[PDB]
């Protein structure tokens, strides 16, 4: 049969079929409900909206994310999103297809236990499997050795792998990702008199961040350049026709990744996190780890982030080591591509958690069979 | 059965049957009583006259409007007018027909409470409903999204609606409409030596306003043109054969809608009111609101008012927005047409306030069931 | 010398001298201009009126607030108000006194830049400083640890402080305050047939709100009590002798603070805002924050608001935490009292921005020296 690969991220849902080169369905992972009163009768109105239909009508809706920091917090909305993905986007029968799901490392066990329970009971899938997103990203690049830096909307994490072996004690997890950057940009936009307070306005700020933000190679030099002249300013048109102009915010927003103290976090930056993850591994594999830094996720798509990470890691690493950052242009879907590749492999077909095994063992079997 | 749609405006009464394309009965909402002494015996004389019979004999009558600024102030005369509408104009049995009534937004609650009480007790209707006039106007145009500018004889108001959802906090209400314009024209006609002081003469001034007034595209240029020559002057024949000539008054009278300060009001014009109502809505629906400005009411029938409103809103709106004014030729009866359409809908048949519900709950049920 | 403390709020101006226990001058921050025509010659008439003189003659004036939502929007009127405060109220020479000014957090930078420029150029003050209002309120209570809820006429904001250290990432700002409540009461007064439309009538509605509104401990029980009987009704006399009676509106008006959806806002209430601000701080300071909730501003003077906030925060906080609301009877002037205390401190005398520093650095120095 044909397996289903579903990457349930905090911000976007990636779904498709195993063997394909790109995900079939990509849409935001949101559920919207009306907050005003309906005075017009005879027209089709629904109590909830999911995905693009919620984005289109966001002006009269309150938008909620069921997944927060890679943890599912509203299982009703998550089930609604899964139903939407299975029926309206891919248009498939769930019980006729094994499904591969993704999860961030160091997550609560109950999250994947409930994922398995929902998949086996509500949708009655024949088989399912839960994988780590960082390993799938390594699969997508055709590599067996390297350290993967994956940063999406909720979670940023590092996983070092050498010759197909993972070192769990060196796994790092950070709760700073895209959504936090969007909130910080939303806060700092008030310096120029721009006020965004609603969940519909938050999406507008996210679009502005995606379309106008970049990572500066040197932060203080960029600050001086922005203070000296107006060559770095850009204009953006709001949906109602208003035009806003932003200056140093464009690179101030992504700077939080390297300086988490901008949002009040004591943790270190992504470069120092990667260096510490490398230094926790055996001395005989650090040289290979230094040359196989793999980037994945939407938050790694800022212009100039790879050069900045290269510079920082070079400044941290010994001068005789060769630092190489791997940033494929398609790294936005590396997790899904690796999941499809894994589901297409012949040797993986006996690693599926089947319905019989679940009926015998309960939801706890995902701990024994998956990682 | 067949539902009855009655639009009780400040100036005119519109009545008919649901499913019809036009109101069956249209007549002024006035009650007249003699003010001289009857010296002739043996002839049929009545203590009161309603509607067209009052208009025909206005020379010996004092005319009173029971509705003032969309608020009923004389319930005895209002009951007389309702009896006239039910029995002499439509010629129907009130207890055999559900009745749909209209009301302006931001009205006193006691007004509709007494309307419901009168309908259920005096006329013993089986069911009744009170709708908002601007919503019905939106129904008449076959739209679910737009901002409605309704201006009749007593009230001018704006109601923005998006995807069938109303935003009550953005609803505007103005107490400048046709009657105020008639009074202002009555006052300014004294500059040419014309004196109208009675309620019968006020009707003559209203006819003059309806037949000779228009909205100037640019007020000061029209002023200069009227001062330069006499190309804008028109002649009107009084009922007794006298002929009057008016110049700049023709467009001075409707100018009060855009400059309320002409009658001593501090409020802004209709264009600024519409712009402020649009700006109070969510940023993601303002573009659709800009292109769906719907006009309704008799006061919107001045020649050239739509172009003036388009110009003003374009001058107020951002240059990249598309401003479109919708002014149907039948907008004089948009409220009644929308009411008939709503009463003809199948899904509305369970929204009627029935006699049993009124007997159970009292007059206050109209607040819970209607809007 | 003697420093000047000026608290420029959206609704009122508080001014005086450092070291005093109360502000010397309190008057509304309004500028009024005549809207009728002057027909009497030989009498003293002015083109503008400021403060109490504008309030006294409001019947023939249009009233404008130069400050909107803590942001100065009319700098000419603001300069007129500053001139009035300096010369007619305090009767002092501006160049002989350093001046301390206040501002709300998360404000546009250009606002304080222009404030500094106006103070240094137009009035030629020797030194000036801009402080955050919530910090000054904490100064007034003799505390170094606590979370301050300040709500005036334009802005409501929360600032948590622990051991003299502020956590900027946990600062909350809300654009719902007294003026919005006045507008909502103005809108809901139409349910009883009372119509207030002018800026002079808006002041009357504000007086009614100040004199008759209170916060209900339980909203639905108060609704049921008001519906059952008339024990909650009060009477108010209009300036022309008319008497109005209001029922549930008295506590419906302040309820918008806890339910912003009454005016169409998606944001949460003040209690939930305070709880979220507390939860964003470090876990080791939340216990001290829970017991030091400080109220400040005119909008916190509603009867029963402190008990309602205590109940809500207790319902939100863990059952083992001790919730304490600090509501001094003089919290109406807490910002000014704290500003005077700060200006009287010996260690603050070197934090003044002096004329030499401004001449060297330009208006941008307020960003580097102030917070
Ligand atoms: N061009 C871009 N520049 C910066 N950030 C981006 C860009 N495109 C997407 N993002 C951000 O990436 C995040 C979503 O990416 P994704 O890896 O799909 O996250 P998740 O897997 O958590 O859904 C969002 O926060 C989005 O704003
Ligand atoms: N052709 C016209 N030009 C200008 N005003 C008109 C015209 N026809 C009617 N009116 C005015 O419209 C008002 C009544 O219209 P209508 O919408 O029926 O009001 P209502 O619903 O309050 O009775 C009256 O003031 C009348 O003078
Ligand atoms: N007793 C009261 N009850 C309720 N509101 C009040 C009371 N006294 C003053 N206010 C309101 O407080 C606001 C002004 O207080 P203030 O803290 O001086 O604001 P600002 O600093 O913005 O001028 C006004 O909206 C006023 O109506
Ligand atoms: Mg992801
Ligand atoms: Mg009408
Ligand atoms: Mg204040």
């Amino acid at each position: 049969t044909t397996a289903l690969v579903c990457d349930n991220g905090s911000g976007l849902v990636k779904a498709g079929f195993a063997g394909d080169d790109a995900p079939r369905a990509v849409f935001p992972s949101i559920v919207g409900r009306p907050r005003h009163q309906g005075v017009m009768v005879g027209m089709g109105q629904k109590d909830s909206y999911v995905g693009d239909e919620a984005q289109s009508k966001r002006g009269i809706l309150t938008l909620k994310y069921p997944i927060e920091h890679g943890i599912i917090t509203n299982w009703d909305d998550m089930e609604k999103i899964w139903h939407h993905t299975f029926y309206n986007e891919l248009r498939v029968a769930p019980e006729e297809h094994p499904t591969l799901l993704t999860e961030a490392p160091l997550n609560p066990k109950a999250n994947r236990e409930k994922m398995t329970q929902i998949m086996f009971e509500t949708f009655n899938v024949p088989a399912m499997y839960v994988a780590i997103q960082a390993v799938l990203s390594l699969y997508a690049s055709g590599r067996t050795t390297g350290i993967v830096l994956d940063s999406g909307d909720g979670v940023t994490h590092n996983v070092p792998i050498y010759e197909g072996y993972a070192l769990p004690h060196a796994i790092m997890r950070l709760d700073l990702a895209g959504r936090d950057l969007t909130d910080y940009l939303m806060k700092i936009l008030t310096e120029r008199g721009y006020s965004f307070v609603t969940t519909a306005e938050r999406e507008i700020v996210r679009d502005i961040k995606e379309k106008l933000c970049y990572v500066a190679l040197d932060f203080e030099n960029e600050m001086a350049t922005a203070a000296s002249s107006s060559s770095l300013e850009k204009s953006y048109e709001l949906p109602d026709g208003q035009v806003i102009t932003i200056g140093n915010e464009r690179f101030r927003c992504p700077e939080t990744l390297f300086q988490p103290s901008f949002i009040g976090m004591e943790s270190a930056g992504i470069h120092e996190t990667t260096y510490n993850s490398i230094m926790k591994c055996d001395i005989d594999i650090r040289k290979d780890l230094y040359a196989n830094n793999v980037m994945s996720g939407g938050t790694t798509m800022y212009p100039g982030i790879a050069d900045r990470m290269q510079k920082e890691i070079t400044a941290l690493a010994p001068s005789t080591m060769k630092i190489k950052i791997i940033a494929p242009p398609e790294r936005k879907y590396s997790v899904w591509i690796g999941g499809s590749i894994l589901a297409s492999l012949s040797t993986f077909q006996q690693m599926w958690i089947t319905k019989q095994e679940y009926d015998e063992a309960g939801p706890s079997i995902v701990h024994r069979k998956c990682f």
